């Protein structure tokens, strides 16, 4: 089969966000290995600058290990952790994709140019994401 | 060595932000060559975004220093992208922040907080700090 | 004395937000009767219609429940909170987000504007019964 | 000489300087209350902003920002409810949705102004 490695970059600050990341992960598991930052032992609010540093390095690793970075763009604004991770993964030449069901945008003209142009594709639904993934490989 | 290469990652969406960024540039233009995205119709959207994007990537590759202005209701997603991109290609990443606001009561998101070598709250200290690093 | 009328002021911009609102409403439908704005032609006329619909629905409400979660507190939620407080409804917040405005918590207009802010649907419904009897 | 309440974010010195640019701009037409100039610490902050909002004729809410500020929006709503003339000032090219501002904001503001020259001129008629 070959199971590509996927890193889900996504806000994880309330249970709706965390339940929604699980949904995306369960939808991809028959395709791809999925790293989920919220399930990777280290979560902040549960040692301040050492927890921060531990979270940071664990995320950098997981990004380096992945083939794909899926960035969840939903929210009143695009989360800054997600944007940073999107730019880092682009610069080390990962395949970069966006997931966006939200009606809100940065400006009437859509997402920021650095988000819109770094994602090869931005998807509004999981099925299109899954078919696009299978044709890419 | 020459004058160091500062790229200014900053929100530029109203006239306050644009003036704020000109103020930052004018104070550094003794230390560093400064790239301001806002200064450096009949345009189809997709090729517009591409050219703005490509030029910023190219400027970022050509910088020694990325300075990320972290102020605002949210940290700008353009700024946060540029920080991650610059950090992955091993630039010097600094933050500038004057807002009282944060993501959570624990501070900035750890990716922003741990990727900036330092975050400054006043230009004088930032400028002097760069001066010590490069003599 | 019948069932109290409750207005759910919440962001409704994606299916996760819309589902989460439905879950708040379902949890409360034994206590109270819940107006759900997501459950209730040019755009200049569509705005004032939603506006008037919502305004009228807050005026006929007893309780305003404002969910504060998000990268920012939604501006509509914030508008509805202040509009409901000025006409003397009971104003309550619901907040599961670990995020705040400052490292000192919510904006004080929000913090003192709400009479209490809950993190469980459990504790909130208990407060209301022990309030009304 | 109406009394005017500036609903404005005030969390960095760019925002605060920008506020005083608005208020100094209009101090020939109207009196302006600036919240940045004028447990229990938050309660006092609360009690004073509402009583100042009460004494105002006009609420002008600056909408610029990556979000419309919740404090500003709270006061916009409060001010509309007790029947002030509510207006907006928006220079930011950002919007909530690609269809403009939230309908609670757009329709509670009688007019949304792009520059102070227009705002200045509109209050001449009122």
């Amino acid at each position: 089969s070959f199971r590509p490695k996927l890193y889900l970059a996504a806000p994880l600050f309330n249970e709706a966000e965390k339940e929604s990341n699980r949904n995306i992960r369960d939808s991809l598991i028959d395709c791809c290995d999925v790293f989920l930052p919220q399930e990777d032992g280290l979560l902040l609010d549960e040692p301040l600058k050492v927890a921060e540093k531990s979270i940071y390095e664990a995320d950098i690793s997981a990004m380096k290990n992945a083939d794909i970075l899926l960035a969840v763009l939903d929210g009143a604004c695009i989360d800054d952790g997600v944007a940073f991770e999107l730019g880092y993964a682009k610069a080390i030449n990962k395949v970069c994709l966006g997931f966006q069901t939200d009606v809100r945008r940065q400006a009437p003209t859509g997402n920021n140019p650095m988000i819109e142009c770094s994602c090869e594709e931005i998807f509004s639904d999981l099925g299109s994401l899954k078919k696009w993934l299978q044709q890419k490989y």
